[PDB]
């Protein structure tokens, strides 16, 4: 019922994002340079990087929040890809399953604490 557990929970799970291969692509912003129709497509970037400075800042009240922002990395993949066999975009969908395994407890427990917290 503890009602903070979520962020050191979030920290860890950013950790073990940051170890897995298939982040590679989502640590940083998009070059422009690199990919410059990106904006064209994409209207609110979203990186891992982001995700965990916004944590660590303290600019997220609730595990919900941090998991639109993720999702928003996911979607904005599914939006830019040409294929639904792109490299890149076939990273996004592994690791989104990787996070979404993970991140189902600590919404839960958040949930259950808030709950209990309102009783
Ligand atoms: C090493 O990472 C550098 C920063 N990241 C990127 O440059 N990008 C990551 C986001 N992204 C896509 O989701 C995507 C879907 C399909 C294709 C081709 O790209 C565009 C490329």
């Amino acid at each position: 019922y503890d009602i903070q557990a979520w962020k050191k929970q979030c920290e860890e799970l950013l950790n073990l994002i940051f170890q897995c291969e298939d982040s590679e692509p989502f640590r940083q912003p998009v070059d422009l340079l690199e990919y410059p129709d990106y904006r064209d497509i994409i209207d609110t970037p979203m990186d891992f990087a982001t995700v965990r400075e916004t944590l660590e800042a303290g600019n997220y009240e609730s595990p919900m929040e941090l998991c639109k922002d993720v999702r928003l990395i996911f979607s904005n993949s599914k939006a830019y890809t040409p294929s639904k066999r792109s490299r890149i975009y076939s990273m996004s969908l592994r690791l989104s399953a990787f996070f979404e395994e993970h991140i189902s407890s600590v919404l839960s427990d958040y949930k259950s604490a808030l709950r209990f917290h309102k009783r």
